[PDB]
Parts: structure tokens; C-alpha cells; sequence
């Protein structure tokens, strides 16, 4: 039965394309609000990717925690996060890769997750995160103008869901995205 | 009559400045909605330029087609477009320069146009396009910090018009922009 | 009394960190509206920083003047401003560093200020400004991917205040930001 043989080769092709510098890097930022709703920002791009946003009070519902998820093509050692005491004393970012846990399905890494809670005093949070594709040629700058174009070509998506259950059933599962829910259940699709 | 002689030299000066790396690259994205209104995004910058936007249902009126226009300083071979099936299988962009038609006035190229219709099932579209100035030194990176500054200095403009007629009379013609309307009439001003 | 000795060394450490390429560059754009309110955009980043915004009629109240302020880590000779006659004839920016005045407190530079009024005919203004950190290694591109990440990690803040008095008392003074108010009084905190 060759239907089986061809399918398994095709997954190996997909992995090698994703691990090539033509593979995308994807990042998701989940903001968990006091009313149980979830805001998600997703950005997808080539070479590197990042999100910078202010999560403010909503319809008031307040943000209580954050989960950042990267696709497995990121080099976790390049992950950097900025959070916004006085300006004369601030460091531009922290390298937070060590705080990311591996999300797995069927023994394969489907993503990397950093969850953290916001102190109860907060009514909003300003947050930026950035990561670089893990391909060994990432720090060998293909032409720089190619990376400049990648910045313009990055696509951003923002959605809000009434409850995590609805995020999981109408956003995570149908799109085959990696995720870790409130009960520590893993989601995603192994290649 | 020297009034004539000086005017013709001045147009040649303008062309050479525009074809220099100090010339701008401009891009317009026209979104044609079901109610006959038109949304236009314009960005102008040095070295390279791009737009990334989601065109969603409006006051519901739905987007039906798109026309992207670049100024004649773009290198059409560098044009790249991203459109947003599953993430594990997506290519970061397509090189779409071959689909651009030359817009001309008095036998001179005033712009490049890519028109396409959206499938009727769509209620929205996420779209990004990018192009690099055609000057031969574009891929010889002047210092890279100059291009980084150009990203900050890019100016964006967004307007919506009730009908294409009003776009053409109050936006295209008074600004001397290149355009191709619904009846395939060309607009623009030759140097 | 060693409490005094340690404090003075610590300020020298802060200056050297701020003048290093790990120090931030900060920019503020103040928009002064006809109703006496003030809109402020602040961006903070490593290596270089910029703002690009359109200041439109508000709750109508119209913008009448602009003050741009950079932190003392900027190289004023790299400051560039774009303002938006016809596209075929436009220069991508002007180098405006010579128009910046030094803001000082206790004989020390706390910032650089460019104030200008808008012509009364204007109902809005589109404006972009960019500056590069003054460290001598800024034009020696650390790896370029580091600067690409800095673009993603830049944090933006936008607030509007009812009157300059409230800006000064609830935004400038509590954050120790540099400023020059309507009566030419200087604000800021010297290292």
C-alpha cells in the first residue's frame, strides 16, 4: 500500500521546509481577562517575528495573565520580552527562553509556551516579544533587503473569545495550533 | 522662448531624482466593497515600501476585489504578496510582479497595477504587499541604519470614498496619482 | 558617610549604561490642540527609535503646534523628520537636528526639543520622526538581527490630557521625563 509510504515522506518534506529559512515563525499572545474572556494576537512571518501591544481594560474586564506561544521553528535562545521602573534605569528587554515549556503531541514538539500571571494591582499591561527562526543561517545576513521585506509581509490577526472553551473549539482545534489550556491539556498536531 | 527649454530640463532632473535612491517608492491598495465604496491605503517611503492590513466587513458591505498600484520607481521583480491553508503548510509570500500591468499616459509609465477579484465566499481578506526601489544599488547595503530609519519615516494614509467616481475626482485626479478605473480608463501625469 | 560616595558612583554607572548601545533611545511627540488639550505619543527602543502618526481633528478640536523631544542618548545629527507638495516632487525627509534646543536641569542635558507651530489652515498633520543612538558603534552593524528584534520590542504609549497643567503634573513630573512647557519652564531630572 503506497498510500502509506507517500504520506510519511510528505511529512518529512514539510519538516525540512519548515526548518528552512523559507519556513515561517509564528507567535501568539494570549491575554486572559478577569471576566474569563481571552484575547489572542497572532503574527506570522519569515526570518523573525514579534508582537508589541498594550492590553487595556475592556468590556470593566481586566487582564490577569498572559501566555506567549511560539511555533517550533523559533530558536528559543533568541526570544526576548519587554514589559512596561523609571526610564533612566530600564533595560531594553530580558532573554526569557529558559521560561518556555515544550508543548508536545505524540512525543513531538508542537510549540513553546511561557505562561505568567499579572499582579492584581495591574489594570493594563504593555508587552513586546520577539524571536528569530532557528535555522543556522539566521545570523549570516540571503540579503538584508529580504529581511526588510519580511517585516512588511508579516500578517497580524486579533480575535477575542467569550471563554477559553470557545477559543479552544473555534480557534485552536480547527486551525491545528499549539496550545496549553487552563487544565494543562495540550493541543496541536504532530508532523 | 526659454520658458520652454527650462521646463523640459526640469522634468529630466525630476526623473533622475526619482530614479535615484533618494526617490520615494509608493504603494496604494484599493479595496472595492459590495456597496460600491472604495477603501484606499497609501504608503510612501524610501528604499522599499509595503502595506499589511485586514479588510473586514464595513458599514454589511463586504470587500469584493483589490487593486494594488506601485509607483514607477519600484522594481516589479521584487514585488511580493502574502494572503491569508493550514499554518504548517503555508509559503511566506508569492512573487507577483508578472501580474502587474503597466499604466501609461502619453506613452510613459506612470504606475503598475495588479487587479484581482475576491471569491464570493469571502467576508474579509488579510493582505500584505512589499516592493523595493529599482535603483541598481538597492541590493548593495548607503548604510543599513539609513534603511532602518526609512521604516520609521514611512507615512501612511487611509481614506474611504462613497463611489469610485468620487475617489477619481477627489483623490486620484487632484493628487496626480496613477490609476485604472472600472471602465479601464487610465489616470496619471507623465513627466 | 559612605551613603554619599556610593550614590555618586551609581549615577556615573547609569550614564555609562545609557551611553552604551544597551541604553534606550526615547522620543515623545506632543500635539497641542486648539481646545488646550495635549496628545502625547511616546516610543522607547534600543539602537534607534521613531514615531509615525496622523494627528487629526478630535473631540472639533484641531492641532495647532507640535513639540518633539528626544532623550539625551540620541545623536541629534541623525534626527530626520517627514511631513505630509505633489508626490512626483517630494523629498523623503529633512534633517532637522539643528532646530533642536537643549533642555537642561542643573547644567546637565536632560533632552532635546523641537517646537513648531502648524499653519492655521491645517485641520490635521501627518508626521514621522526618527533618531539613532549616539554611541559610536551605531553605524558599525552587534548583528543586524539584533536591530531587527529591537524594532519588534519597541513599546509605544499614547495618552491625552485635558490641559498642559495636567500633563505636567500627572505625566511629565511623576515619570521624571524631560519637557519644556508653554511658559518655557524646563522639567527633567539630572543624573
Amino acid at each position: 500500500d503506497f498510500r502509506g509510504y507517500i504520506l510519511s515522506v510528505q511529512a518529512e518534506e514539510q519538516k525540512n521546509y519548515n526548518n528552512s529559512l523559507n519556513g515561517e515563525v509564528s507567535v501568539w499572545v494570549y491575554a486572559y481577562y478577569s471576566d474569563g474572556s481571552v484575547l489572542v494576537i497572532n503574527k506570522n512571518s519569515q526570518y523573525k517575528v514579534g508582537i508589541s501591544e498594550t492590553f487595556k481594560a475592556l468590556k470593566n474586564a481586566k487582564p490577569r495573565a498572559i501566555q506567549i506561544i511560539f511555533s517550533p521553528s523559533v530558536n528559543v535562545r533568541t526570544i526576548k520580552m519587554a514589559k512596561g521602573e523609571y526610564l533612566q534605569r530600564s533595560h531594553p528587554w530580558e532573554a526569557t527562553g529558559i521560561k518556555y515549556r515544550k508543548i508536545k503531541r505524540d512525543g513531538e514538539i508542537v510549540g513553546y509556551s511561557h505562561y505568567f500571571e499579572l499582579p492584581h494591582e495591574y489594570n493594563s499591561i504593555s508587552l513586546a516579544v520577539s524571536g528569530v527562526h532557528k535555522n543556522p543561517s539566521s545570523y549570516n545576513v540571503h540579503n538584508v533587503m529580504d529581511v526588510f521585506q519580511s517585516c512588511d509581509l508579516a500578517l497580524r490577526f486579533c480575535n477575542r473569545y467569550w471563554a477559553e472553551l470557545e477559543l479552544v473549539n473555534h480557534y485552536i482545534s480547527p486551525n491545528a495550533y499549539p496550545y496549553l489550556d487552563i487544565n494543562n491539556h495540550s493541543y496541536g498536531v504532530a508532523l
